[PDB]
């Protein structure tokens, strides 16, 4: 066929039943990653493509960058009950990788503070059980598909996106071969 297993994507041995529709697991130390949000926009890009009615779901995982690595999970986790990902997504990831401006805890929260939210209701919400349960959502939802690489993407839990097989000459050409890729998953 035009769109192979094993080539835009591949199929879970073992399907995750209940999966949300589009499953994205990232790393604010992931090369990759970065490049996917800033250069790429590959979120945006297969919302952008995707039927009416299907939500999308972005998680962060602990396996990169140690301490730190952990603290920007339960940190994303903020972001979520808090629904500031817009907000802070990008002066996470240029903290990390580009000036290097992000070596503690107390680094992260500066970035949210800079972007508005409080600092009573950040410092809140990073004790709170609702982001305790969230960082849970996150390392389960990794745990569901054995992950150990990002980025990564999942569709209805069933169908994994495979970067590596498509066309990369051009950055355009390549987000819309990954977002076509999604959305006929998503019609599978």
């Amino acid at each position: 066929a035009q769109y192979e297993d094993g080539k835009q994507y591949t199929t879970l041995e073992k399907p995750v039943a209940g999966a949300p529709q589009v499953l994205e697991f990232f790393s604010f130390f992931c090369p990759h990653c970065y490049q996917f949000e800033e250069v790429l926009h590959i979120s945006d890009n297969v919302k952008k493509k995707l039927p009416e009615g299907v939500k999308m779901t972005k998680y962060h995982v602990n396996f990169m960058g140690g301490d730190l690595g952990k603290d920007l999970t339960q940190a994303w986790a903020v972001a979520m009950a808090l629904g500031v990902e817009d907000k802070v997504t990008v002066p996470l990831f240029e903290g990390v990788q580009k000036t290097q401006t992000i070596r503690s805890a107390s680094d992260i929260r500066d970035v949210f503070i800079n972007a508005g939210i409080k600092g009573e209701e950040y410092d809140a919400a990073w004790n709170s059980f609702v982001v305790k349960s969230l960082v849970a959502q996150q390392e389960k939802a990794a745990a569901d598909v054995q992950l150990r690489g990002v980025p990564a993407m999942f569709v209805n839990g069933k169908y994994q996106l495979n970067p590596q097989g498509m066309d990369t000459s051009n950055m355009d050409v390549f987000v819309q071969q990954y977002a076509d890729t999604v959305k006929y998953l998503s019609e599978k």
